[PDB]
């Protein structure tokens, strides 16, 4: 074929019932996965291409930075049930991995502050329920899946994107051939 299993994307042995029909999964911490949000924008190219009334599901990992990795898992929380998650996304990897002034839930709190949410609207999300079972949501998927590494991306449960299979001499092209991919998987 064009596309063959075990070269763009891979099969997953043990198929995951009910999944997200798109789900990515990144850490803060992860260097490719700062590439593919502020320099690839992946997320972005990828919605552009899907057929729709498909949904776009992103998660963040606790494999990575220890203790300050499970903060940042309880925070994309936070972002998710606020709906911020385009006002934080970039002050956070770049606090995390440019600047370096996250060291602590405050600094990640800062970053919230100074992209207008409420201290109050904050803390009240961070420490709610709703965000406990989102920790619990994003903790279950990655589980579902075997995940050991990120980025990431399986459609259906059952097709992972296998990246380093595409040519990467071109940014714009590497970008347009995953997309392209995702929306073959997802009609397969």
């Amino acid at each position: 074929a064009q596309y063959e299993d075990g070269k763009q994307y891979t099969t997953l042995e043990k198929p995951v019932a009910g999944a997200p029909q798109v789900l990515e999964f990144f850490s803060f911490f992860c260097p490719h996965c700062y590439q593919f949000e502020e320099v690839l924008h992946i997320s972005d190219n990828v919605k552009k291409k899907l057929p729709e009334g498909v949904k776009m599901t992103k998660y963040h990992v606790n494999f990575m930075g220890g203790d300050l990795g499970k903060d940042l898992t309880q925070a994309w929380a936070v972002a998710m049930a606020l709906g911020v998650e385009d006002k934080v996304t970039v002050p956070l990897f770049e606090g995390v991995q440019k600047t370096q002034t996250i060291r602590s839930a405050s600094d990640i709190r800062d970053v919230f502050i100074n992209a207008g949410i409420k201290g109050e609207e904050y803390d009240a999300a961070w420490n709610s329920f709703v965000v406990k079972s989102l920790v619990a949501q994003q903790e279950k998927a990655a589980a579902d899946v075997q995940l050991r590494g990120v980025p990431a991306m399986f459609v259906n449960g059952k097709y992972q994107l296998n990246p380093q299979g595409m040519d990467t001499s071109n940014m714009d092209v590497f970008v347009q051939q995953y997309a392209d991919t995702v929306k073959y998987l997802s009609e397969k």
